[PDB]
């Protein structure tokens, strides 16, 4: 599928050398940064979309995920489907695990306080998770079956807003450095 939406935040720590590719391609080079997330993908999030993806090159030097992500409001929520990582692996407060697309993911939830939010400025607001026990191989033709977590998530009391906002298969990166190129249909 044709991804309509660009996704290029940064609070403004370090360079984050973010190219914006032909289709759904894009590259990001990027050095002692602060937080920054970068990616490709709709504009309205589904719970019923099929994510796929080919990390042509993935090499953070530090923290960084290789993950889906997005929001929804009504309740304010981020979440995340980390399929790969640098050195920390994200983790929280552990509610089981997902079986999808040949991986097994833990589900995790946590808090962020006094945050920016998508609506910008900052404030209090929860984070689902559901990262993979070991890294996904990149190079490959990947596949998210983002349904599968969000049945897993209700499960276990995850319920995410009504009001869908972004969904993008991104970069993200804390104080750290790196490059990656990913390519999302």
């Amino acid at each position: 599928a044709s991804t309509d939406y660009w996704q290029n935040w940064t609070d403004g720590g370090g360079i984050v050398n973010a190219v914006n590719g032909s289709g759904g391609n894009y590259s990001v080079n990027w050095s002692n940064t602060g937080n920054f997330v970068v990616g490709k993908g709709w504009t309205t999030g589904s719970p019923f979309r099929t994510i796929n993806y080919n990390a042509g090159v993935w090499a953070p030097n530090g923290n960084g995920y290789l993950t889906l992500y997005g929001w929804t409001r009504s309740p304010l929520i981020e979440y995340f489907v980390v399929d790969s990582w640098g050195t920390y692996r994200p983790t929280g407060t552990y509610k089981g695990t997902v079986k999808s697309d040949g991986g097994t993911y833990d589900i995790y939830t946590t808090t962020r306080y006094n945050a920016p939010s998508i609506d910008g400025d900052r404030t209090t607001f929860t984070q689902y998770w559901s990262v993979r026990q070991s890294k996904r191989p990149t190079g490959s033709n990947a596949t998210i079956t983002f349904t599968n977590h969000v049945n897993a998530w209700k499960s276990h009391g995850m319920n995410l807003g009504s009001n869908w906002a972004y969904q993008v298969m991104a970069t993200e990166g804390y104080q750290s450095s790196g490059s990656s190129n990913v390519t999302v249909w």
